[PDB]
């Protein structure tokens, strides 16, 4: 199924009724409106004028479409800002922000609060029962624009009540933090201030706990609105449109809230922000990284416990990155199915129609501001044509989980130890390598069960709670542990084992030491596996089992016993490949080089392959396979499918 | 004519007499005085002390030189300041500033305007009628150190009287700025702010009248000078110093309410800041780019409406760019001769002596602090005796016109799209490209005639005005558009007809999609002209025109109809030059493949080669021509002049 | 003698007497504790719990071991922080600070300095005469994370205080800084403000006597604390522990007041954040730049007249650094032996156990945080060992002075002329030439005697006093100035007399003009010490006297006359070395072309080797010397100590 983002109140009314038609010729059948209506739905306070919402809804209803509303939070009005400042946040350098933009609202402000639960029930009350309105998306990607941690008056006292609400006690809390350092020493919660503005460094317990609490309170914020949806919109789906590469909202813990799991792609937009090599920057700027959207599919596919939506998918370039180039021929396309082959159940494009003033006047949709169709609706309606003759086998589990977690991300925010070192650069760089190897990848989170897996590949995980362990030990496949796993407690100290605490009771290793080294400092770790120039990050371990990958001074870069791995170095892409290739030749697991440009993603029986470019490929299918679309040889930004 | 910006106020008294003895020894004209002398006339608050001013000004007169006084209001005294905390500026941050060095004052306080009208008119009614005075500089760089903009409480509420001036209603500007968009609607201008710490990117509309409002105030401060000496110094000049590659200024705006333009050229410190190649940047550290003067003086003898004067011109090392080398020997005299020979009128040089003491002790003079004369010094007399016997021909009007405009400075500042889209980038790269082909260029503004010119460049320029579009259709030579020309509208929309918008009925093409590329990501476009490799900004053209260059996708990258030509790419330096060869060649103009570092300049009937170094060059003069000053080989850092 | 850095107030009590135990076999002599006790000794506000303290001393003296106190003001507690918000310091953009980590207060805040003397006199009278305490460190690290300089209104009205009483009248500062310029002119103290957020630069000499000022505020700050330990604990040694390549404190001028220098040497952590070629930042990653320890041991041995202790010493990663490798195996003994033999009378290491929590929990310690020992303590008993048998023999007078000045940094920082200018960067260069030449070097302040030097090189002094000047008279031996000596008076003006000013009694030669150039641009200056081709900093010389190095225009880069010579360009290490050598050749001092990674140092007649890697080297002892440490091949991360 495929949808659009569409903006009723930005074009002229008699143009709705021919949108409206033109969206069910394209063979659309869901459309997002609403979420930054709240000034044409209050434009005086208290004088409501849903007249022209109710219109909108009927004309797309008349075309049998599916209506998705978005609460209207994300954007609050300027009569509601004048009256009520301390609605707007501030910034990490102590700054009040203003209104201009969008998102400018604290997740602590109680009067916001309140003023979201008033204008949220109204749309809830009004259409919640409509047959037309399939459901809806709560506001609109919380925390872009680094909204999550504000640090106003409102945050810092709420962040003392969640304080006492999870120590209990101060004494409790300087414990934890190890307050006795810097004579930081609390007599009370009242004394506890948030964590910027410090000099020198702020205690690691302490931003990490600041973190938690910014996450907490964007998931309250939204839980209001969900409680207020399954109370007067019964029946109705909820959902959340999360981003790329955010970390700053635990996804994990809000989407449990949720019934499915949404996110925007825009992969030339965050390609461009990558620090790819040379060489792949200009390969892949009208692209995307070929695992770019892909990983996001994954991670979200999880988020939402198996279900998920592309509630926007990028048909143009977009105005937002520092390089805004134009998706290639047949990009479109590609994309979309490949959203449908991670297991989609709606790809959504932002938007309809290009808006010819404000900020994103600059950004594509599937028509120019002219209205005539623009590249994108070509390729949109292809795939429509595609997927009505291609009904899809469903989603079967992959052979390779990949734990991840947001916890994980603070603590490497937190505390870096090396300028390099990042927890989603090193979480790509495993799923690139299990992608290259062309396996099928679930993303899931600590605690959840790895039973049915081949293996298991933990980029890091600090934190190692009784439920994550408890799902190790019941892992069926080896669990490969990145580095610094294990090697933080729920407060921020080294476990009294020393790295990778819980993990001893499944290893019985130690990390004594760890380095951070400059860039291009590098020294070779070999064994059976091979030779490999390693840096960035190195680690002193301690343990009686003999290391499967060796440096010149005798150090273990890697360690197995039994089905558990330990990986003590920064892994190269070369590293991550080999090891990946010998556990799933171990597991019974098939593998294929592919080359640079080439995925592979499979839905039931059925294999799924794209070409990112920029030159033709050969689909690796069996002999005798049939073609459902496309053809063994596919083209660049082009795909095929078949039955393997 | 040659002068000098002197301060008797930095020296003792005693040296006056012979300051000005030297001054006419030098063979200078005209001293600029004053504008940084207020807390030395009103020391204390209402009690002045123009004992000292009356002195140096009859010291000066008494040598038979010409006094240029100015206005003293870029530096209010410290008792004022403390007096009027409001006259203070705020930046974009939000941060109040302080008092310390210079410029620190806001144009829109209505405090400050009073205090420079009390002030003003004081200087004017008593120095306006001496026959010694021939005019005055207002001010002294406006907008120096980033104060065109100021975010403080009187620039937010002036904004919005700017505003309803400008809209009438907030209706109009609602619709103007496409308000529906983020709910940004307003309830009334009250509701409207300045456009900073937003959070998401603030409205371009809004952004950009918040810009042409900041230039406004500008304006309005200096035309309330501007009456009071032509009210109490009828017949005295008017002027204003402006500065190198500054656009928050709208000078050809401004320069409307003066009797001619002034600008100040530091070649060296404009070039040391230049994004130039690895090996130019070495090349011409001791003699400024080849370009970077001769621009400036083509595009203020455009604002000043064919009169100028470079108020000051660099003598040797200045003490504000990250590097400061000395001007190499003989180029303060090629300097002063490139200016006399694009027009000026009087060539200043700043300053008489160094000065031992504050912020600038390290910015060069003619003499050293100890009085000795500097190199400089030598140079200026130089000049001084060469112009004595070479009265110069009149300035005729060019051969090729470039169109320029500070609007647009400001809309590319906003939306830049493209990381590297630099206006003032592409503009030069024009103007290098038509002085290499040694050509003469005259900078006009939007609207201005281009009767007469053989053809017209026009970089780019966004908003196509009634007046724009009848200077265009009423050229007599070719006019060609460079990219994003014509792509919005008076407030900052996509025209309904997208780009070029109003140029469609010139040109019959429509700009579909803009991309902007990652630095190294080129293509070559080719055809007759040849084969570029283009990259950084490139437009997908829909016309029923057959492409003069097309990109290896088939798409156009440079289009023609008649006498207007389109350019849907950034130009590569190569590509400039060769299409602006053959505009050139067509128009039956002469060109000429000068090398590197040679440039000329016409004067009537004589040609001036200029050899920025650094081996000589052969001046490519006409056989026979006979030489006023310097020969056919002209030597690095030196000069020649012949009858052509 | 070495110690160690510990903290009993993170551990358990029933942990100390362990740790007492095994600091004994260690071998150590002295424990330093309690500088961050304040929130642990007063816990509730008045109420005093010195019982744990108490029991610590106790529990190390018993052992035989040597207490050093640190007074705890530099982690004021949190309870007092709340109570007097005026403690809390405001940052150059104007910014109050925070609590949460360290060193947050002002030095200027009156409530603070009563504060400071309540705590330490209670500490004083408390411990005072206890046997088992040796003496006291003042604070911790007065300065470190930016907080010399602030911002407050404390400040700003404490440095008008300072303004009168230097300069007596409000007409001498006026003169002194030229407010004539920019009318800047005050007519009371009570106008002037701090030199920040000022519009354009701030005055030099206004910023200069800021920075003055501060240094000043610390030296007070300091000096309450001094005379109260003399006044309650007679006897008692009083030091303080300066910090490498800092110098916004006066470490001269404070040391003034202390019995001994102490500093923490951290040469992992400083390496990194150098600016070495490429190369060299990987050679010394895990070993620290050869010269960079040494060089602050002999400054901080000259600060402290003779005498200094290394009150913290690096032993294994560090937690701040970019990058923060572990030392190579061996280089915390090197290190240790370096130190000794720089003269330095303790080694303390930092510290005794890893912390596992806070900020700091990724600084090693000599034992990891389980209380196992780590590297760095098994190689600290083995020095601890090997000194046992290896009295020292005393320090003597090495063969070259070095001239360093805090000023000088000041003024350079104010001024740099050049982006690439850096004080901090000259005085390196000349030390590791001399390094490199086997030379042993002493550090000293301007006015400090020279008799008795072969020669003295003095990287750059701006102002030359009388009291230098007579030092520079005096002298035996030949004295190089460096680039800029003499070229700015004590108010921040250039000398009548123009540069090298005061020194112009000394060598008849004047600067005229300076250039600074941009990276790359290098031009040749030669003569018969050789060819070097040089850049960064140029200065143009009017002398009689004919240059020892000529550039290609016949402008001299080096000058002499008698025993003093001038150097008018910037250095390159080539020149350096060689201009060194013949001063050393010329003074009957033999030299040795040391590789890349041996470092030589004297103690008495013994010469110590240290090898910084990565392979062995010979040690260049004479014929038949005897061995008392090590060998002639001395392996990486190895020393050598011989009887030359
Ligand atoms: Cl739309
Ligand atoms: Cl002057
Ligand atoms: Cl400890
Ligand atoms: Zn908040
Ligand atoms: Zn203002
Ligand atoms: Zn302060």
């Amino acid at each position: 199924m495929l949808g659009v983002c569409y903006y009723p109140e930005h074009w002229p009314k008699e143009r709705w009724k021919e949108d409206a038609r033109r969206m069910r010729e394209a063979g659309l059948s869901h459309v997002r409106i609403g979420e930054f209506a709240w000034a044409l739905l209050e434009p005086e306070p208290g004088r409501l004028e849903w007249g022209w919402l109710d219109e909108a809804i009927a004309t797309l209803a008349a075309e049998g479409l599916k209506v998705v509303l978005g609460t209207p939070t994300a954007t609050p009005p300027k009569w509601l800002v004048d009256r009520y400042p301390e609605i707007l946040p501030v910034d990490r350098e102590g700054r009040r922000r203003r209104f201009g933009g969008r998102r400018h609202y604290c997740f602590s402000s109680p009067v916001y609060r309140e003023e979201a639960r008033r204008i949220v029930t109204l749309l809830a009350e009004r259409y919640g029962g409509l047959e037309a309105v399939a459901g809806f998306q709560t506001d609109n990607e919380y925390g872009c624009h680094d909204t999550v941690r504000c640090y106003c008056p409102r945050c810092q006292e709420a962040f003392r009540g969640w304080l006492e609400a999870r120590y209990g006690t101060i004494e409790a809390l300087n414990e934890a933090w190890g307050t006795a350092f810097w004579s930081q020493r609390y007599r009370s919660f009242a004394e506890v201030e948030l964590p910027h503005l410090t000099v020198a460094e702020p205690n690691p317990s302490h931003l990490l706990d600041y973190y938690r609490f910014a996450s907490d309170q964007v998931r309250a914020f939204n839980r209001l609105q969900v409680e207020i949806l399954r109370a007067h919109a019964p029946g109705k789906f909820v959902t959340h449109n999360f981003m790329g590469f955010f970390t700053d909202l635990d996804a994990f813990a809000l989407a449990q809230d949720l019934d499915f799991a949404s996110w925007d792609s825009y992969p030339l937009g965050f390609t461009d922000l990558m620090p790819l090599p040379p060489e792949e920057k200009l390969r892949y700027a009208r692209t995307g990284h070929p695992d770019v959207a892909a990983f996001h599919h994954d991670l979200y596919r999880g988020v939402g416990r198996g279900r998920f939506w592309v509630m926007e998918q990028q048909p143009g370039p977009v105005n937002w990155a520092p390089h805004n180039p134009s998706p290639a021929p047949g990009m479109v396309r590609l994309w979309t199915w490949e959203a449908l082959a991670h297991g989609a159940e709606v790809v959504s494009y932002f938007r309809w129609r290009q808006a010819p003033f404000a900020q994103e006047q600059m950004h594509a949709g599937l028509h120019r501001p002219d209205s005539a169709p623009d590249q994108g609706f070509f390729e949109a309606k292809r795939v429509a044509e595609e997927l009505a003759a291609l009904a899809l086998p469903p989603v079967a589990q992959a052979p390779v989980a990949l734990v991840f977690d947001y916890e994980a991300a603070w603590i490497y925010e937190v505390q870096p130890q090396g300028a390099e070192w990042s927890y989603l650069g090193l979480v790509y760089l495993f799923y690139s390598a299990l992608r290259r190897l062309g396996l099928d990848v679930d993303v899931v989170p600590p605690g959840a069960s790895l039973r049915g897996y081949a293996f298991a590949v933990v980029p890091s995980l600090p934190i190692v709670r009784e439920e994550a362990l408890e799902a190790f030990r019941e892992a069926e496949g080896p669990v490969l542990f990145g580095p610094r796993s294990g090697s933080k407690t729920e407060t921020f100290q080294i476990p009294k084992e020393l790295p990778p605490g819980p993990l001893q009771a499944l290893l019985p290793l130690k990390v004594v030491r760890v380095e951070s080294l400059p860039p291009g400092l590098l020294e070779v770790a070999e064994g059976a596996l091979g030779r490999f120039p390693l840096g960035l990050w190195r680690e002193w371990v301690e343990a009686p089992l003999k290391p499967l990958l060796t440096f010149q001074d005798g150090k273990g870069a890697l360690y197995r016993e039994g089905r558990y791995l330990y990986l003590a170095a920064w892994p190269s892409p070369e590293l991550a490949g080999r090891l990946l290739s010998a556990l799933a030749a171990e597991a019974g697991l098939k593998v294929l080089s592919l080359p640079e440009g080439l995925r592979l993603r499979r839905r039931g029986t059925w294999v799924f392959a794209f070409n990112y470019g920029p030159e033709a490929v050969e689909a690796p299918a069996s002999e005798g396979a049939r073609f459902l679309l496309g053809s063994r040889r596919v083209g660049p930004y082009d795909l095929a499918v078949w039955e393997e």
